[PDB]
Formats: C-alpha cells, sequence, structure tokens
C-alpha cells in the first residue's frame, strides 16, 4: 500500500543529513498530510531496496514506485538522459532550473515519459574533485590520473585531458578511494559530505566560486503507476514536487560552501575554481562531449540544440 521511494544516498531525518533523503521525507510527509492519508510512503536509502543502477528500469517496469537518482546514470539505455552531466551546457543553479518549462525543459520531460517516467521534482547540484594527492584544478592536472567523472560525457571530457577513467555510481567511490584504485573523483558537494570522501582524500577542489560540473538527479516516478492513481492525488504529487524545488536549490547551495569547511578541518588542501579555469572545462566540452551527445540521435541532437538557447 505505501508507496516505495528508493535512492542511494544515506538515511537520515528530515531535519539532518544528505538533502536528498530529507528532500525525499519532506516530500511524504506533505504528500500524507495533504492526501489526508491517501498516500503514504516508505524511504529505502542507501540502496537499502535494490541496487542502484536497477532503480531507474524498475520504475520505466512499474515495479518500482518512485526514486532519486542522477538521471545521466540511464544514458547507457537512453542517450538523451547524458545531457544531466555535461559540462558547458549548464553553468550557474539560475540557469539550470530555468531550463524546467523552457523548450529544453519540456523536451527533456516528454522523452522521459515516453520511457515511462514522470519527472516529480528537478534538482542540480554543483560538483568538485576529490584527490588522493594534489588539487585537480586545471584540465592539464588530469593527465595521467585515474578518475571518476560520473557520466559518460565528464568522462569524455577526461579523456581528452589525458586521464584514464573508471565509471562507477557514488555509494561506490569511497571503497575505490580507499584500495587506490583511482586517484581522484568528481561528484557533488552534498556527496563529497554524505559519503564522508574527506577520510580517503588528501584534497578538495570546491565549486565555492563556481563550478563547470552539474549534475541532475531529479525524483522521478514510474509513469505506470503515477497514471493509476486519481486525478487529484496525482495533480498533488506533481504541487509537491514542485515546492521541493527550493529546497534542493538551497540545501545544495550550502552545501557547496560547507563542503569547504568539512575538509578544510579534516586537514584536506582545499581550493576554488576562477571563472578562467572554468572555462577552460567548459571549451574541451564544446570540442569533444557535446559532438559525442549531440550526434547520437535525433533525441540528443534536439535537445543540445535547445539547451544551448540558454546560454
Amino acid at each position: 500500500s505505501a508507496l516505495k521511494i528508493s535512492h542511494q544516498f544515506p538515511g537520515g531525518t528530515i531535519k539532518e543529513g544528505d538533502f536528498r533523503d530529507r528532500l525525499v521525507r519532506n516530500f511524504a510527509a506533505e504528500v500524507e498530510k495533504r492526501s489526508k492519508g491517501a498516500m503514504k510512503f516508505e524511504i529505502y536509502p542507501g540502496s537499502s531496496l535494490m541496487k542502484t543502477n536497477a532503480q531507474f528500469s524498475s520504475m520505466r517496469k512499474g515495479a518500482l514506485d518512485m526514486a532519486l537518482i542522477p538521471l545521466s546514470y540511464a544514458g547507457g539505455e537512453v542517450p538523451e538522459l547524458n545531457i544531466g552531466l555535461m559540462p558547458g551546457l549548464v553553468v550557474s543553479y539560475e540557469q539550470a532550473y530555468s531550463w524546467k518549462t523552457k523548450p529544453v525543459g519540456i523536451e527533456l520531460t516528454r522523452v522521459l515519459q515516453e520511457k515511462g517516467i514522470v519527472l516529480i521534482s528537478w534538482i542540480w547540484q554543483a560538483g568538485g574533485v576529490a584527490s588522493r594527492g594534489k588539487p585537480v584544478v586545471e584540465p592539464e592536472d588530469a593527465k595521467g590520473m585515474k578518475i571518476r567523472g560520473g557520466s559518460r560525457e565528464m568522462d569524455m571530457i577526461l579523456k581528452d585531458a589525458g586521464a584514464a577513467v573508471v565509471s562507477l555510481p557514488s555509494n561506490e567511490i569511497y571503497a575505490a578511494m580507499q584500495t587506490g584504485a583511482m586517484d581522484a573523483a568528481m561528484t557533488s558537494s552534498t556527496s563529497f559530505i554524505s559519503f564522508r570522501l574527506e577520510e580517503v582524500a588528501k584534497a578538495l577542489t570546491t565549486g565555492r566560486t563556481g563550478a563547470y560540473w552539474f549534475m541532475f538527479e531529479p525524483l522521478m516516478m514510474s509513469k505506470a503507476i503515477f497514471d493509476k492513481l486519481p486525478k487529484d492525488q496525482r495533480d498533488m504529487l506533481m504541487t509537491v514536487g514542485a515546492e521541493m524545488e527550493k529546497f534542493a536549490l538551497e540545501a545544495a547551495k550550502k552545501d557547496d560552501i560547507d563542503v569547504a569547511a568539512v575538509y578544510q578541518k579534516a586537514g584536506a588542501k582545499v581550493v576554488d575554481l576562477s571563472d578562467g579555469t572554468i572555462k577552460k572545462w567548459q571549451d574541451i566540452a564544446r570540442k569533444t562531449a557535446w559532438k559525442d551527445y549531440g550526434a547520437k540521435n535525433e533525441g540528443c541532437a534536439k535537445l543540445l540544440a535547445l539547451a544551448q538557447q540558454t546560454l
């Protein structure tokens, strides 16, 4: 009877923890209240219900009700979704959130619908780089290193910079860094904190003065499940879903700053990015990743063109 919400991030409470976990708990509490109990939820944090990379497909097939997942993890199955992490196309939170109802966001929403997924909450997150050695700041700093970029397109950028790449969901970063299976890892500010990567890295490059890495990590629902609910319940999910976006923006921005103090206190070298450095990474994107993405299929070509209209 309860609707399940699955995600890969640590569990906590509404008041304290990884904001993505907080957000789904807030979402559930408000929908329950407003629906006067017609809908109830159960939260499965930390991949406790199923593996990270099984969630998206499970929603498509109607076997999982809801999940909060980095969207581009599904880019292997639906190439259009690789736009969820591709530097240069998203340059700021304001621009990223403005996508939602601009042509690019409507298009992305409709692509997801055709694949059996409804977008409940837009969530964008700036990132950075934790390194087992020297800070990774400039693209040239990546040369010769093994780095987890986080998506196909971040990884193509890293290859152009001369890094080797490692692919894994972010809940698997800690173990890989600890054993020296990689040299550095990119992820969100929030994940740098909630996966405690300060324990396994000596340096952090932050997004305090800007970032090139912005990942889309929306709350999603199975369309099949969603569609079978009464209209008023569908609309309440969509209403509360939209309301969570303000929380997501504030929480991400707070973690973008707080992560610096966490790593500093742990004894890590902590550095920020200049606008020029950010541009270097974005320029590499325009010449490598953008081509890879846009030429993949007609849907990617369209999304890329529509995303470019927002720059």
